[PDB]
């Protein structure tokens, strides 16, 4: 298990989602599945000159999978999947230059749910969970997991005996005040208000 520490800016972030009083938490829903939509788009487009790109798993789509008895709430999709390198560097995203945008603009008006707009929507996971593990897979590289509770750092291992084949899964270990994500009408009525147009099928399994 190697252990990094966040740069300070996405600390800053980090603790600022953490920490404001808002509301509106159900956003964090919207800006993962659309962060699985555009990795999913990466991989059907590199597929359209490289057929072969997808012999690890034609089908692509984005699952949302509750656990009531683990308290968790995984979203898994079958997009791109980031190599090592990519987690490391803020899961695929300019945070450091992102993060910098989006303070400017809450400064100028901006609430938090306009987070997306500064590629950085992935931290608005820290709104309903304490904990967030991401299990990825891309085709040039093995299977990692990074996973954080914040707190200035993240961590990065090796992931074995549950291969993916392609794809990222965000396993959300919920605080306790919000279980409300776990439900099923709820999750159904997030997806329906902010994700309808998604062009990927949306499978919200049951328990
Ligand atoms: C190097 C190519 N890989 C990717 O770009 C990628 N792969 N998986 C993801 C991904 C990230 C998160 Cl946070 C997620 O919830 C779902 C994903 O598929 C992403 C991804 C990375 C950054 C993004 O910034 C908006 C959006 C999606």
């Amino acid at each position: 298990v190697e252990t990094f520490a966040f740069q300070a800016e996405i600390a800053q972030l980090m603790s600022l989602i953490i920490n404001t009083f808002y509301s509106n938490k159900e956003i964090f829903l919207r800006e993962l599945i659309s962060n699985s939509s555009d990795a999913l788009d990466k991989i059907r487009y590199e597929t359209l000159t490289d057929p072969s790109k997808l012999d690890s798993g034609k089908e692509l789509h984005i699952n949302l999978i509750p656990n009531k008895q683990d308290r968790t709430l995984t979203i898994v999709d079958t997009g791109i999947g980031m190599t090592k390198a990519d987690l490391i560097n803020n899961l695929g995203t300019i945070a450091k230059s992102g993060t910098k945008a989006f303070m400017e603009a809450l400064q100028a008006g901006a609430d938090i749910s306009m987070i997306g707009q500064f590629g950085v929507g992935f931290y608005s996971a820290y709104l309903v969970a304490e904990k967030v593990t991401v299990i990825t897979k891309h085709n040039d590289d093995e299977q990692y997991a990074w996973e954080s509770s914040a707190g200035g750092s993240f961590t990065v291992r090796t992931d074995t005996g549950e291969p993916m084949g392609r794809g990222t899964k965000v396993i959300l270990h919920l605080k306790e005040d919000q279980t409300e994500y776990l439900e099923e009408r709820r999750i159904k009525e997030i997806v329906k208000k902010h994700s309808q147009f998604i062009g990927y099928p949306i499978t919200l399994f049951v328990e």
